[PDB]
């Protein structure tokens, strides 16, 4: 996938994200639901969190956003060989939650967005290109794994 000098850009940011992972994680979930309300339907647990304000104030939502980013970071860190980290993610998203590859792309777009919003002097063109290509490789590999579980995407 990526060249070392892209991974360098990816890891470069990521280090700047971890100090506030929790905050980032929650903004990504809230933004997902608010820009794409269909995704909210896949979370039985957040079903009731109807207004925005009930989202901003859920500590389940923050906890789950933190969980989403944590796994991402683990996978970004393995750089190009991240199969042992993806597999369990692919399995649950395919056989359990049943998440389309399109929703995957939706969240990847927001992750990039949230980072840019939060790190204006550091998240530049180059880093943005590289981040995208990293999330794109993740999306692909997820989609591929999905097939081994009989799920389409
Ligand atoms: C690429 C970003 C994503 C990552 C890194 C991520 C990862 C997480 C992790 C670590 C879990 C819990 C462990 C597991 O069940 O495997 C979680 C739960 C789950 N994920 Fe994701 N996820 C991704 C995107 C998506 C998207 C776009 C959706 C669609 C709305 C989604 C919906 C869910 C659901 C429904 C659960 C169940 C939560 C619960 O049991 O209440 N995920 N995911």
């Amino acid at each position: 996938g990526l060249s070392d000098d892209e991974w360098n850009h990816v890891l470069g940011i990521w280090a700047k994200v971890e100090p506030d992972l929790s905050a980032h994680g929650q903004e990504v979930i809230i933004r997902l639901f608010q820009l794409h309300p269909e995704t909210q339907e896949r979370f039985a647990k957040f079903k009731n969190l109807t207004t925005i304000d009930a989202l901003k104030s859920s500590e389940e939502v923050k906890k789950h956003g933190t969980t989403v980013l944590t796994a991402l970071g683990r996978i970004l860190k393995q750089k190009n060989n991240h199969e042992q980290e993806l597999k369990p993610l692919a399995e649950s998203h395919a056989t359990k939650h049943k998440i389309p590859v399109k929703y995957l792309e939706f969240i990847c777009e927001i992750i990039v967005k949230v980072i840019a919003e939060k790190h204006p002097s550091d998240f530049g063109a180059d880093s943005q290109a590289a981040m995208k290509k990293a999330l794109e490789l993740f999306r692909n590999d997820m989609a591929s794994k999905y097939k081994e579980f009989g799920f389409q995407g």
